[PDB]
């Protein structure tokens, strides 16, 4: 079970050789799953099913849709989520996340001559305009764009990419408010398609006027986190902080790395941010596709060092938009992202618009769980302690002790009482085998807990009933019942418990090794 | 260059964190590239371009096509390959590989049409027959199959999969020579589509009468290797050995692992075989898709221990059958396969029938080269020596010494004179950074060299000098010119040279550290 | 404490980073065992020896009467309890009984016990068992304890006397005599120990005398037993039985002094509570060049098993006559600590030498330096990695604490323990920080000295009814000890191990706590 044979080896290579397909994993799955919501998944009925299939976070893409639209999506997410609230043992919190539009460039709409896509051929000419007369009249000869200053920041010989890095154009003649291009590799062109300009100093702000309105709207709507698009530098993260302000100060900022500058200035940005997203969609166009995996693994590694959450994002199961089963490359991708050490994995189109949203969620669930069993915990934990800077913070030291104690007795779980979430985050960064049941009365820290690997948030709805000693015992026992119910352990099993010496954040300092009643 | 900063770190995690997208790789690419040939790549003109793009091995799929068809494909491969033979410094050998049909189950034809198709809907009924009356009369109601004993080895409630696991059927009623099934997830059904029956003891032989004819044909046609389908056990590998016989005794057998039994009995099989293919297509249907990555990494690891070649096979760039650029998951897949430690990577539909065969080959080239730079050579080599069993074979000991010496002086290459190929294979298993230029007069060992990572085969066409001392020097200098031409090193650089004390296989025992003239 | 040295990624880089100008911490973890005799028997010097660092007092029952030893114990306890008025500064001191064992000794030379005879290379020497000569030994005739010597010794066999310094070759076997040629000679004294390597000596591991002494040890309330010449687990079991239920808490340390003992070491370690690497006899019984191998093997296996190991004999011989040790001797002590010994021992150096206090102080000083020089990351890492997964909560709590101690660089690990086991379990994982073991049981306080890094601390206060405040009282007592002995200051961070209720076996609670 869980490949305990594999994780005993003295070398990576021997660990690899000892991997076993007939060794099933544990029922707990630690890597969080972020699902983009859209047409295919917006209904309360399928949201309920998606929660059941494994969805932990719901992503709202503000590159599309109105504030009215998104408001209703949130409504439904919360309806479906709270539909399970009657049984607080089985209730899974579900976070809400706002992805910004950012400084993205998009095309206009095509004619609507018979079929509203247009074939672009290799060698053909294509004139790009900014003339608003053509913004809903695009075709094989004329194409309109969002970006006003495109002519100022693009040379002759520059490359332009129109959709998901599939269409490529070379600029032959710069104009005042137009361009003439040759189609390099073509294909069919749809409407409102994202445009990339690698190796060009685009002057669009990381936080537009629209982006501000949306962020302010996010604060209003009580979102849990923000996925900030096209973060180039720490200054950009600071703008987002300010816009959220004091009302939205507890909202986590996850900076999306989508471009070359972002990768270059990554450390700067990680420090300013609460977390990171490896946004491969734009990244794989903005830099050479072959270099993405390097950027991915670098960022995941540095995030794991820093103890901040990292998300692996785009095209993890593209195939499944149209098919009920993913490719072999796609199964590989998910598994490796978990092994790289990602806290969360994401689905966008696969769940926003595809034909098989539930299968895709379930598949991510299944692979992540397998991949987690395949992790070489001795080498990882060992390397993480060894890189952990000696400090006299008692929470920090208690966390490491617990994780260490968890391996030693092969605990069924690490139970952690936490108000702000931080006590559980601190256990998570040292990456235990066992699941971290984070008990809390704060429903926001419960939802935000999903960002960190291995935390199963658990919302105590019981009142602060008795004296703080029995209030702890109540909360511990609640977690104890959760674990028994969800199948993490049985009566008689051994379990690690983290508590404080008194109420309030910052006072966690007590580890107990306790049998399950 | 080559991420020499990354490979200096003391931990895997610090190595990861030190990965750099702005550190370009070396011009040498070590992982071999195997391309399946078909309609899109059969022409001599595109074969020439594919050789130039990076193709090292040409795969012939004997699950389709006649002996006459394949004979002509081989003809063209050899035409295109020998088209570069005029300049033996720049001539790249190109191997020919025969993939067997194996014990595969296929459907019949729909309406006498090769490509007409029928919609199968979720919930609908579908009757499966073995009655040969329907073998070219398949439709939404009746479907014919190859497999005679299907009814004997399948239960009610069993699952049946058609077309790369995309169609799924549940058996509701077993008959004598028929079955009644409910379509679980549907789609459109074409002709001669492969069928899988996971969790079923299928009794078809690993080597059919057709398979024998094809193998005998392979010997006739002078193929370099055999990819044996659906190898369940060592006994099966032995059957293939015997059929090749004494005439085909130098033909390498690569066992394809495509099923559960094959994985269970993998050690058995690796020992009997010259190499292994991780055939994910059938494997990912025959076992749960989530478990493939485990099977992949296990097999690659054990192959690297044993020093035998391993190939990562199917759907590595599926997207690129229809698109000029791959998904993010697909770039990830290739890179990780190289990092896992695969000797070769493969393309199937991507080059046999897709719209972008050349782009796909080039992409594999590019990623493999990047991934190779990202390898943590100190930990890998260190783990491989440490696992290398003390033995008094001088070739073995000389190989390790050379690799070790290569790292120590950061050699531009390891030059190896080899007749059978084995001396170069022995250097390859210890995985040097530097490329292995294998000089040989035997054009078969030159072609077969592509199976092992980091070997650049080089065919000496010059005649044998009588003074075996100058015959060595001639051959060494030839390699020296190759390396200078292909940009592996310059005059003044340092280089490792492996020679024997006399002519014949088995006498390599001499390592020299030599400056490039 | 060489925190620079213990950060390196290789042993070799760790070595290269060693620094003589980096001073150690005031805590010294390796226990010090001192043999008592003429030079150290007085209450006045015992007090000074306690102050110099003595943790255990060894009583050698190969010499002296029960009356003699009874008085030694009396004095040890007098001197020890002389500091009892201040329980913060009171250091427990254990009493240990080393058995005579199956040892062979010569007789006396003339009507004067302490006269000597020159034995010369090449000369003949007749060995008798005839009791007529037992006080009439000389250069021509020599008497022995061992009755069956003639039955278990060949012609050409080698016989050794006086710590292997005299060697004899047997030329002619007799019925109750032997004729030998002196190989390398020297002067021969009285009642000198004899060794017969490569000979199946049939003396029992537990003689009639040994039984009387063990029973006497139980009577006198000794803390541990150093059992001589243990050849096998069966021998350890005999000693267990003789101690019986009255002496069941007395720890048995098996002394490995011979070839069979090393051969059957695992067997013996399992049966025993601890081990002594008794190099004196061992280095004669096996080739002297192989001792270091036996030493390091045994220390390693003991550290794996989590049982105490003692490095014993001739660690500072030089200092019997001189105020300063040799360079080889300083090296020996340091390496024994680095090998991983829980305790180091002095026999002659303190039993009869001219400089007992200097010798104790020197062992103190070197041990402390050597402890600072330990590569804790590699050691702890290797010990966890070899620690067998188990659902015992004490075990898991111990490892967690040690791990937590490194993480916050704690000033100490405080452990409340009744039987001692909770503290022993922290010790086996070898923290940098000192383990302050609080206990009301004065025997477990004394026996705590066997394990490295445990500073035993005897709570004399009575039991509070509210077990919660009784814990807090005991924790605060340790807190004051540490402040007094200079292990930490107010504001420092400290690990605390407690139970959920009274009794042995219920330790399961680790708290990271600031010093008040
Ligand atoms: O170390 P030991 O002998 O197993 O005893 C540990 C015991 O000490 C305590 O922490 C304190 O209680 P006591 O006063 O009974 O020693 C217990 O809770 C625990 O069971
Ligand atoms: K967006
Ligand atoms: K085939
Ligand atoms: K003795
Ligand atoms: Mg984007
Ligand atoms: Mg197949
Ligand atoms: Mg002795």
């Amino acid at each position: 079970t869980q490949q305990l044979h594999a994780a005993m080896a003295d070398t990576f290579l021997e660990h690899m050789c000892r991997l076993d397909i007939d060794s099933p994993p544990i029922t707990a799955r630690n890597t969080g799953i972020i699902c983009t919501i859209g047409p295919a998944s917006r209904s309360v009925e399928t949201l309920k099913e998606m929660i059941k299939s494994g969805m932990n976070v719901a992503r709202l893409n503000f590159s599309h849709g109105t504030h009215e639209y998104h408001a209703e999506t949130i409504k439904n997410v919360r309806t479906a989520t709270e539909s399970f609230a009657s049984d607080p043992i089985l209730y899974r919190p579900v976070a809400v996340a706002l992805d910004t539009k950012g400084p993205e460039i998009r095309t206009g709409l095509i004619k609507g001559s018979g079929t509203a896509e247009v074939e672009l051929k290799k060698g053909a000419t294509l004139k790009i305009t900014l003339d608003n007369a053509y913004m809903e009249k695009c075709d094989e000869n004329i194409l309109w764009l969002d970006y006003k200053n495109i002519c100022k920041v693009v040379e002759v010989g520059s490359k332009i990419y129109v959709d998901d890095g599939l269409i490529s154009l070379q600029v032959k003649q710069k104009g005042a408010d137009f361009l003439v291009t040759e189609v390099e590799n073509g294909g069919s062109l749809g409407s409102k398609k994202g445009v990339n300009l690698p190796g060009a100093a685009v002057d669009l702000p990381a936080v537009s006027e629209k982006d501000i309105q949306d962020l302010k709207f996010g604060v209003e709507q009580d979102v849990d986190m923000v996925f900030a698009s096209f973060i180039r530098k720490a200054s950009d993260v600071h703008e987002v902080r300010k816009v959220l302000g004091e009302k939205g100060k507890n909202i986590k900022i996850i900076s999306k790395i989508e471009n070359h500058e972002g990768v270059r200035r990554f450390d700067e940005i990680l420090e300013a941010s609460d977390g990171i997203m490896v946004a491969r969609g734009d990244l794989g166009i903005e830099i050479p596709a072959e270099k993405v995996f390097l950027a991915q693994k670098m960022m995941i590694g540095r995030c794991n060092r820093a103890g901040k959450p990292v998300i692996c994002a785009t095209q993890m199961l593209e195939s499944m938009i149209k098919k009920p089963r993913p490719t072999r490359a796609e199964g590989s991708d998910v598994a490796n992202a978990v092994l790289d050490g990602a806290d969360c994995i994401m689905l966008s189109g696969e769940t926003a618009k595809g034909d098989y949203p539930l299968e895709a969620v379930r598949m991510q669930h299944l692979i992540a769980r397998e991949a987690e069993a395949a992790i070489y915990h001795l080498q990882l934990f060992e390397e993480l302690r060894r890189l952990a800077p000696i400090t006299s913070d008692p929470t920090e030291a208690t966390a490491v002790g617990a994780v260490e104690a968890s391996f030693k007795c092969a605990s069924g779980a690490i139970i952690v009482l936490t108000k702000s979430g931080r006590s559980a985050h601190q256990v998570a960064r040292y990456r235990p085998r066992a699941p971290i049941i984070a008990v809390t009365r704060n429903p926001q820290t419960a939802r935000q807990a999903h960002l960190y690997r291995g935390i199963f948030p658990v919302l105590c709805k019981d009142p602060v009933q008795e004296a703080w000693a029995e209030d702890v015992d109540l909360r511990v026992n609640f977690a104890m019942n959760v674990g028994k119910a969800r199948g993490f352990f049985k009566k008689g099993d051994v379990v690690i418990v983290l508590t404080g010496w008194r109420p309030g954040s910052g006072f966690t300092n007590t580890m107990r090794v306790v049998p399950v009643p």
